Formats: C-alpha cells, structure tokens, sequence
C-alpha cells in the first residue's frame, strides 16, 4: 500500500504495453497495461508496477481495474488513477 511503486523499470505505460506484444489471452492488453499491470511471460500471469501485486487465471469478460481493486484495495496507482469511491464501490458488498 505505499505510495512508492516497486518496479520504476515498468511505471512507464509503454513498457507495461510491450510486455503484451503477443498475447493471446481473452483479456484486453490495453486495458491491462492502463491498470498497471505488465505480463510476466508465464501464462496469463500478470503484476502491477505499483503495489507489486499479481493476479492469473483471467476469467471471460474480466475488467483489470475491477480485478485490480478487488484484490489489492490498498494500490496507490489505483488511488491515484481511479480515486477511492471506485475502490469503495467494489468493496461495497463486504
Ligand atoms: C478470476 N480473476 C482472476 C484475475 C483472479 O481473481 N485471480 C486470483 C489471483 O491470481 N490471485 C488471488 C490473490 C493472489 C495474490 C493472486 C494469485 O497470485 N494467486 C495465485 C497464483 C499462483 C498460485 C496460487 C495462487 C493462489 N493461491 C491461493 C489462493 C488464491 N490464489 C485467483 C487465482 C486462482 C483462483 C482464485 C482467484
Ligand atoms: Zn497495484
């Protein structure tokens, strides 16, 4: 949850795009790399540059933002891009 990404090496947008230069998977490589993630070349595994944070197993349909608040809540990227009431309205359930 700190405001310091852990890999400056992928804060820039288009190094997150180039890791995705062919992907194959259902999820849209664009909107992965606008949630901050970065594929790590390891099936559909992907991490965010911010908070560190991995998610795979991408499911049809799946929203990386969505997906990205629901698991790591406290990502200051995601404060920063989406604003808290996003991360509160995914958290609205629990
Ligand atoms: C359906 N949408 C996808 C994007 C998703 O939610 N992925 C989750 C995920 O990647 N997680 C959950 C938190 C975890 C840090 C991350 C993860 O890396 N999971 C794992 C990766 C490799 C090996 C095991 C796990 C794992 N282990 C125990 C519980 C959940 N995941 C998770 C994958 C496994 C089945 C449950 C869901
Ligand atoms: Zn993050």
């Amino acid at each position: 949850s700190h405001m310091l990404p852990r890999n400056p090496s992928m804060a820039d947008y288009e190094a997150r795009i180039f890791t995705f230069g062919t992907w194959i998977y259902s999820v849209n490589k664009e909107q992965l790399a606008r949630a901050g993630f970065y594929a790590l070349g390891e099936g559909d595994k992907v991490k965010c540059f911010h908070c560190g944070g991995g998610l795979t197993d991408w499911k049809p349909s799946e929203d990386p933002w969505e997906q990205h608040a629901k698991w790591y809540p406290g990502c200051k990227y995601l404060l920063e891009q989406k604003g808290q009431e996003y991360i509160n309205n995914i958290h609205l359930t629990h």
